[PDB]
């Protein structure tokens, strides 16, 4: 019973490749949020978008789909240190504390 | 019912007393991590437990139970600094990698006085 349907679940690049991971939605949402955690375990917030799309380093990410069934996260020139969990997580209303989150995608790079 | 839900969904309570927030698992958990998340929007750990109970300052976290049926966050002597969303997470799949979370919790501390 998936709303939230992240994308790949794994996946391995070649340090200085791109790649995209993707969280499907199964109803139009308000905001996408994308997470990467830390080696405490804290899911530290990357970008917070209720459309358009963002940019930070070598990241950007993008909810400008019309009907915001999907957001993106890009990594460019991926780096030993981008390997990780990430996840994305969705708010169905416009000013709700509550998030619904993706399952995780485990990015591993390679030198 | 998914397979974890939180509870309550919020709750204001006084500065000073004490509460406890609920993660319910539909079935048995490996682990539970319970997390409060910042104003940038990041949820913070605060405590990862595969069983028994954790201590920290007014927090007290537990997993001992009906053998990973529940966990529970307790918060004692509440401060104002405490309220925050609090999420909870809980490990059945694979490894480390892939958690399964609760809805979230807000939590309001008010002054007394
Ligand atoms: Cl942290
Ligand atoms: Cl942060």
């Amino acid at each position: 019973g998936d709303q939230v349907e992240q994308s790949p679940s794994a996946l391995s690049l070649h340090e200085g490749t791109d790649s995209a991971l993707r969280c499907n939605f199964t109803t139009t949402m308000r905001s996408v949020q994308w997470f990467r955690q830390n080696s405490r375990g804290s899911l530290i917030s990357l970008f917070y978008l209720a459309s358009g799309t963002k940019e930070n380093g070598r990241l950007k990410s993008a909810f400008d789909s019309k009907e915001r069934r999907y957001s993106t996260l890009h990594i460019r020139d991926a780096q030993l240190e981008d390997s990780g969990t990430y996840f994305c997580a969705a708010e169905a209303s416009s000013g709700a504390w509550q998030l619904i989150f993706g399952s995780g995608t485990q990015l591993t790079v390679m030198p």
